[PDB]
């Protein structure tokens, strides 16, 4: 396995998604943050089935910066309990991983 | 590795995607279902290259509910052979994982 | 773990993403390619924070064709150093996995 990771997270709108991405990148806690706006999420919250528009984010980072990234997002997110799921990366293109690794703190 | 999983699946349109998600959620087989509408999928089917609009779904659940979820979607999907790929989750925010686990059957 | 994989990659626009997908599929190096257009990616490039539109791609393939797929994309991509991250697949629907494998043999 490579040391790269892809962290999934959602935001209520593009404005908040962009602000969070900019903060994370300025702190060098991710190499690239990709936003997928216009998503819809369904889930139960306090006993009711909700259906809300959200932005699905993908934070591309590495294991050496994993906890710092999670902690940062958790403390700079509009939601109290944001989605934060780390996907492992089994392999990647050498040159891309090189760039990803070099971009981080 | 945490016990969380993210299941990839596609649906032909938002209406079918929403119905499936609502059903899975009511059955408590996923904690959150995110729909990414307006995607385009290319693939060969019966020897012909097809290019079709689809909704990419992400079902956020755990390994304990993995088989029931897969079986449920398979039996309640518009396609005869739907995409069902389980991505493992290496780690996550504990508060989020706690809510995810608590929302399941 | 199954032998399936999901490879993340981004393209600058739909035209280029579609051409790449078609080429990869003709070469039988992926069973299905899903395009998520209208995404926004933020990243530092040459010291400056960029915010650009991209298409997020998901190549659904197997470990048996993983290196050939990565090499092929790298040689047929508009970017000099494109994003190429391989996500492992823990499990999936038997019929879907069978179709994916058969499509590439
Ligand atoms: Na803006
Ligand atoms: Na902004
Ligand atoms: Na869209
Ligand atoms: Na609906
Ligand atoms: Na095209
Ligand atoms: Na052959």
């Amino acid at each position: 396995y490579s040391n790269a990771i892809v962290v999934l997270c959602t935001a209520p709108d593009e404005a908040s998604a962009q602000n969070l991405a900019a903060q994370v990148l300025g702190e060098k806690l991710a190499a690239c943050v990709t936003l997928l706006p216009g998503a819809t999420s369904l889930y139960y919250w306090e006993g009711k089935l909700e259906q809300e528009y959200e932005v699905q984010l993908l934070f591309k980072s590495n294991t050496d910066h994993q906890q710092a990234l999670l902690t940062y997002i958790k403390q700079h997110h509009p939601y109290q309990t944001p989605e934060l799921l780390v996907l492992p990366v089994r392999d990647g293109d050498k040159d891309y991983l090189s760039w990803l690794n070099a971009s981080l703190l």
